């Protein structure tokens, strides 16, 4: 983990610095994606370290096990925020285009990123990581092809001869239009490739990270998992022996694949309660739910036999 | 709520657009703060709309009560991401200083924001809103004083007269040293003022948003609330004549003041369980807990009388 984490972090630092100095948007977006990747590795390591020894902690009774889910959510939404900022910068660049400072350094960092992804390729359990590395390499080669197209087409100028087309506003009024030799700059295919390509990059990043963010948000919010069917479960619970009807059923996913159930039941006879709670355990275990807790209300218009009279209707769940 | 929402959103759009036009970072940070405020209002409205008709939906058995807290976390982390982008821009501006484009429009939008905050004042439950609007007004004061100081002190050349600037690199090297020696006034107190005020603004935003993010994170992660002491509660539960030992006790907060408790008690005398259950209800209602699902495991090699046959990968918590 750390063996690639350190390399990715150091490359991220240099990449961010040189990109924002050179002020090229697609490069900045690719560096932000590498930033999201390295923070994903960081949160994965933190979650593994915390989950290695989870117990009945004084502060957290359940344990810091939702750490991986919350880290995924934080990374996804942090990337979304940075991507929104980058899109705002791209719109600003549409407002007033700027040329690339130096294609040579951009090509160098692009091939460096390509080599970084190639090295990471060597290091679906591993196929998912390989696909993520391939997507990062795709972003890197998009940066590289941007650099190539800019270098091959943008003839530009480096002398005092009239070179800048009216599309690009002249710097410092071009010395009041020199108060020289006639020259025409590059065609209308550059000075716009960088932002019109960074928008594609940011759109693809948003499309890739939306399902992960949605899944993490649904996990963090108390939502029944798609695997468990609430209607089938409630109907099958009603169709048991010794139980009249069930209420206050709460089912939610904690993290990964450990589901917690909660319900209240009523039994006709207090005697011989066992072999009935065993039936409830078996029927819950039949579905994906494994950790349960069933409170019996022993045997009428009142919904639940156990309710504090002086209770904030709200405070009491549902 | 929407009456101020529409005005705030329209002003946010205008200020963001004009700030990106003029490239002023302090105004950009203030606009980001306004964006955070309007998004907070939006999430509050949607949370109230969802909470007005909270029901045991098939997808969400608990209900979308946690929507407000999730929106608060989303806003806090989005603001943090935008603030990180702002720090990147500020470090860039330290690397290469750029002067403000048009002080007049910046002063106009600053006084417009001040008037917006004044109208907000015109329109703890309300003391918190007063504190927030006073903070936003303070940010507007920062941006307007930045504009005022830049306008009065800066004396950059506008015409073709000589202006030797060592502070900022001249565009096109001033026609390559031109291939009325007017000197600028106080470059130190002018060029660097905007990025440093932006850094101060973003630092104060981080300081004022960190506690909210921490509380929201502790709410989403299943953490015992600071109001309830878990050790005292378990000691009182153990100090009950009916129950022998209490195991698998989980306490967590849903949203606001809604605490749900879970326990696996073991007791004898099946015909008198309800006598114990009333005592458990009373002792839980003594603390902040108001919703419990105490499951009696009726009668020490095995800790819990009910358990999965395989308990694969100990999905069941603890
Ligand atoms: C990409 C970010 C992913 C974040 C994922 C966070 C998961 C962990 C949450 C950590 C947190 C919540 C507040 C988090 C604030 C930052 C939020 C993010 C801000 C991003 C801008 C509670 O979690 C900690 O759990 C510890 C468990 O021992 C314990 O502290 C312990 O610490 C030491 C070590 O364990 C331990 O030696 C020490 O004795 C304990 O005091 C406390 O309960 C608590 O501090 C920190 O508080
Ligand atoms: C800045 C980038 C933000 C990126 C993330 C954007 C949200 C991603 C998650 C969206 C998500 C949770 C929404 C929780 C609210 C707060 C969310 C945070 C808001 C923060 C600003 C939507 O959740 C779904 O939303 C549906 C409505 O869209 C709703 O359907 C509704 O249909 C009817 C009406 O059409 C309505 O009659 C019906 O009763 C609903 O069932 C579903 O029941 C509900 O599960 C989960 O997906
Ligand atoms: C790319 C940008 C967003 C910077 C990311 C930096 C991370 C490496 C930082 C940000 C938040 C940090 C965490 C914030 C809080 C804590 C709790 C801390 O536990 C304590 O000792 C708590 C002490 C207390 O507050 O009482 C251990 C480090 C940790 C996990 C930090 C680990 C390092 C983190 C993830
Ligand atoms: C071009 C500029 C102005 C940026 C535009 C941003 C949004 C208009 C885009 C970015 C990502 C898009 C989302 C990417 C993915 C999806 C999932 C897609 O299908 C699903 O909901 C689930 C698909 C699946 O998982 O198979 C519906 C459209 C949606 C929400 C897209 C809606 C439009 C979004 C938010
Ligand atoms: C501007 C850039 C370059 C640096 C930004 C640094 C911030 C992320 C740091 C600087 C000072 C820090 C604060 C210094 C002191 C505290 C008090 C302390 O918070 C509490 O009060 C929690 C404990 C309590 O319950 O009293 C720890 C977090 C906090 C807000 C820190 C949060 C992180 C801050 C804002
Ligand atoms: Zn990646
Ligand atoms: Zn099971
Ligand atoms: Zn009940
Ligand atoms: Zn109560
Ligand atoms: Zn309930
Ligand atoms: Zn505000
Ligand atoms: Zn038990
Ligand atoms: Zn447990």
């Amino acid at each position: 983990l750390l063996c690639m984490l350190a390399l990715t972090f150091m490359f991220m630092v240099l990449e961010v610095v040189v990109s924002r100095v050179t002020s090229s948007l697609a490069m900045l977006s690719d560096s932000f994606h590498m930033l999201s990747d390295v923070l994903a590795l960081v949160v994965a390591l933190v979650a593994e370290r915390f989950a290695r020894r989870t117990h009945a902690t004084q502060k957290n009774t359940f344990g810091w096990i939702r750490a991986e889910v919350m880290g995924a959510l934080v990374n996804a939404i942090f990337l979304t925020g940075l991507c929104f900022a980058i899109l705002l910068e791209a719109i600003e660049r549409f407002i007033e285009p700027h040329e690339m400072q130096q294609p040579l350094v951009v090509l160098g960092v692009g091939v460096a990123g390509l080599l970084v992804n190639v090295l990471g390729l060597c290091l679906l359990n591993m196929r998912g990581v390989f696909l993520h590395v391939l997507g990062d390499a795709l972003g890197s080669v998009i940066v590289v092809v941007n650099a190539l197209v800019f270098y091959f087409s943008w003839k530009g100028c480096s002398e005092g001869d009239f070179c800048v087309n009216p599309c690009f506003p002249d710097p410092c009024k071009a010395f009041v239009e020199i108060i020289a030799s006639v020259y025409e700059a590059g065609p209308c295919w550059v000075l716009y490739l960088d932002p019109t390509l960074c928008v594609v990059m940011v759109c693809i990043l948003l499309y890739t990270t939306y399902p992960l963010l949605k899944e993490s948000a649904l996990i963090l919010l108390q939502t029944v998992p798609k695997q468990i069917d609430i209607r089938n479960l409630i109907k099958e619970l009603r169709n048991v022996e010794g139980v009249e009807e069930v209420h206050e059923l709460h089912v939610w996913q904690l993290a990964g694949s450990r589901i917690i159930a909660t319900a209240h039941i009523k039994c006709e006879d207090p005697t011989s309660y066992m072999e009935v709670a065993k039936t409830i355990k078996d029927v819950f275990h039949n579905h994906g739910i494994h950790a349960t807790t069933i409170q019996p209300e022993f045997a009428s218009v009142v919904p639940c036999e156990l309710a504090c009279r002086t209770q904030c209707a709200l405070k009491q769940c549902c």
